[PDB]
């Protein structure tokens, strides 16, 4: 079964669970925040969120209530959108091994890794 | 930071994902469904989820409203409660195993691992 509102709980869980890993490494690049002790297991983390993402956009959640997806994430651009999350699970390997390099690679590599959340937005999250 | 209903949907959703995963090999371990295909798959996107809970218990998220978790998990049975995180993950991770190796094995190592949702269910969770 599954209520599709749970369906939608679990995906946008997983976009929480994102963000709280990525916002600290987000606002030390952006010159707001220091820099995160635990950088490097924060950037593990978003790449195993990054392998489990698709789970949240699996078939018949093409159309919850609420939801925030184009269709054409389902449909005609059904691989780019698998792209964008196999593009998050390497930048933020990267990112893991850049944090453990110091603090200026960790800037340069949060700068690629920021492209990647925003790219997909812009192409499929409504809001 | 963040609000507390983002804070709960992150926990309540990790949750939700690891449920999508197993359901359908408990629902074949008890003879109610048909074996999955990615039975293997499955186990190790639950053992992911497993490295990943304990971000949902946090410091800071004690005392979300609507949560459902008892107030030891935070504190006094802290280390029992990680430590119940660690055994889903081995238990997924063992579960990947025998899902390669047949039904029969499956079937057993899934009785194993249900276990561990049930003991940490028992101690830590709210009715
Ligand atoms: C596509 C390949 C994405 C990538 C890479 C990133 N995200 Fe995204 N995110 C995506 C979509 C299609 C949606 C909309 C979901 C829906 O509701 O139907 C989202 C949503 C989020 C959210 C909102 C969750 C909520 O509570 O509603 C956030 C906080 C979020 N995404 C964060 C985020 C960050 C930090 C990323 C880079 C590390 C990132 N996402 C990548 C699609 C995609
Ligand atoms: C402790 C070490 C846990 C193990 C191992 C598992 N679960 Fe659990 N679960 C835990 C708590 C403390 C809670 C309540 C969280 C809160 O504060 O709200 C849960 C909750 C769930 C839920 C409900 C999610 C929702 O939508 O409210 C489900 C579906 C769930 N847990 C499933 C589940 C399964 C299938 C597990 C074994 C594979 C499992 N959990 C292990 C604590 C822990």
């Amino acid at each position: 079964q599954s209520k599709p509102e749970d369906l939608l709980k679990l995906r946008q869980g997983l976009m929480q669970t994102l963000k709280s890993q990525w916002v600290p490494i987000a606002g030390f690049a952006a010159g707001k925040a220091d820099l995160p002790a635990d950088a490097a297991q924060r950037a593990e983390n978003m790449a195993m969120v990054a392998k489990l993402a698709p789970i949240g956009w699996a078939k018949g959640t093409e159309a919850l209530p609420n939801g925030e997806t184009k269709p054409e994430a389902f449909g005609s651009k059904s691989a780019e959108f698998l792209e964008g999350w196999k593009a998050l699970a390497t930048e933020s390997t990267k990112l893991a091994a850049a944090a453990k390099a110091g603090p200026d690679a960790l800037k340069a590599q949060a700068a690629a890794t920021g492209k990647v959340c925003k790219a997909c937005h812009e192409e499929f999250k409504q809001d």
